[PDB]
C-alpha cells in the first residue's frame, strides 16, 4: 500500500499534523491513506471514490468509526462548506479535466487555514506523444518531450489504463489554485533518496525525469 | 532590446504599475529594463551588474539622473532594508550558487507589499549536459533533469557556469524566504507571435524560460 509507493514519504512530509483533524480523501481507492490517518489520530475522514467495489472493500478493511466512505465523481464533486482542515489526494487529479472548479469546491469546503496536499502525474511524464526512455548514441537514458507547452488531454494511456489524463503545466496548475484562494506552501518535483534507490534500484532512473508533481495549498 | 525578448511582454504582464516605484533591477546589463522603468515613471531604479564595463555602456546610454548602476555579484548582494517597491531581474538567477540567501536580502530590501518578477532560464531547457533537438517529429530530450547542481554546457565557450534548480527548489525558496507565489509561468509564445516569428514554434515542444512574480 503506502510503504509500496515511492512519494508516499515525500507527500506525507508536506502533510500537517493529522491529530484531531477532520480529513477528506479524494480519490481514496481501496483507503490506504484513510486508514493511515485514522490511525494517527484524525478526528474525521471521508473517503471518496468513483467505484462502489473498491468502496465496500475499503469499509471491510475497517475501522468501525471514525472513517466513512461515500461514492463521488469528482467531476461533479461537491463538498460541504467550512468541514474540513486537510484535503487530501493521491493521484486523481490528473484525470479531472475542470480542476479549477475542483480547487473551488476544496477551498470552500476547507476551515480558515487549512491545507490541500496532493500529487499528481508531473507533466515532463504526461507531456509526449508517445512517451518513454530514449537510449541515445552514447548510451545515455533520456527521456524526449514534445508538445509540453499545449494543454488538453491526453490519451497515451488510453489503451493500458483506459484513462484520459489532462495535460496542464506546474505554472497552469499553480495559477488555478491561486486564482481559486489558496497560497502556495510547497511544490516537489519527486526525486526518490539515495536510500531510496539502494533498497529499490529500479528507482535510479526517476533520477532523470520526474514522474510525479507534490503540491501543498493552504486557504 | 526588450522589444526583441519574446518573454519580455508575458513578465511585463507580470509587474506591477511602475510609475512612482523604487525599483532594484538586479543582474541590468546594459540597462534596458532600467530605462524603460524609468521612461515609465519610476521614482527610482538601481541597477545592478557584476561588469563595471557594461554599467559604463549602462551609464553612456542615459539619462543624465533617474538610474543609478552599482557593480555587485548577485552571490554576495547587500541591499539596504525596506528601500525598494519592486526587485526585477531578468536571465540572471540562474548563475547564483546560493539563491536562497539572495532571496532572503531581495525580501527584506522590498518595502510590505512589494514585488518580486523575474525569469531564469527554465530546468527542462538547463537539465541536459549538451541540451538540443532530436528529430520526423521533433522531441527535447532530458536527463538528469531531478539532480541538481552546476551546469557546464556553455563553461568552455563563455566562460560561465549555471545552477540548475528544479522549479519546486526555487518556489520553494521564495516561499521560505517570505515571499507568496502571484504567478507563475512556464514561457509559450502566443500564436500571433509564432506567426511573425516562425521559429517560436519550437518553444510550443519545452519551456525555455520560467517566469515568476512573488509579493511580500
Amino acid at each position: 500500500g503506502l510503504d509500496g509507493a515511492a512519494e508516499w514519504p515525500a507527500l506525507r512530509a508536506m502533510l500537517p499534523e493529522v491529530g484531531g483533524l477532520r480529513i477528506v480523501d479524494l480519490g481514496c481507492g481501496f483507503g490506504w491513506f484513510c486508514r493511515w490517518a485514522h490511525e494517527h489520530g484524525a478526528s474525521y475522514v471521508l473517503g471518496l471514490d468513483l467505484s462502489e467495489k473498491m468502496l465496500a472493500r475499503a469499509r471491510a478493511a475497517g475501522p468501525d468509526t471514525g472513517i466513512t466512505y461515500e461514492r463521488a465523481d469528482l467531476d461533479k464533486l461537491h463538498l460541504p462548506q467550512d468541514s474540513f482542515d486537510l484535503a487530501y489526494s493521491s493521484l486523481a487529479l490528473h484525470y479531472v479535466e475542470d480542476v479549477a472548479r475542483l480547487f473551488r469546491t476544496v477551498h470552500q469546503a476547507l476551515s480558515p487555514g487549512g491545507h490541500f496536499v496532493f500529487s499528481t502525474e508531473h507533466p515532463i511524464y504526461m507531456a509526449p506523444a508517445r512517451p518513454g526512455w530514449a537510449i541515445d548514441a552514447e548510451g545515455r537514458r533520456t527521456w524526449p518531450i514534445d508538445r509540453y507547452l499545449v494543454e488538453g488531454p491526453r490519451k497515451t494511456d488510453w489503451l493500458a489504463k483506459g484513462v484520459v489524463k489532462h495535460h496542464r503545466t506546474v505554472g497552469t496548475t499553480l495559477n488555478a489554485l491561486i486564482r481559486s484562494g489558496f497560497a502556495i506552501e510547497h511544490v516537489e518535483e519527486f526525486c526518490p533518496t539515495d536510500a531510496q534507490i539502494t533498497a529499490r534500484p529500479e528507482l535510479a532512473e526517476e533520477l532523470d525525469r520526474p514522474m510525479f508533481l507534490l503540491v501543498s495549498a493552504r486557504r
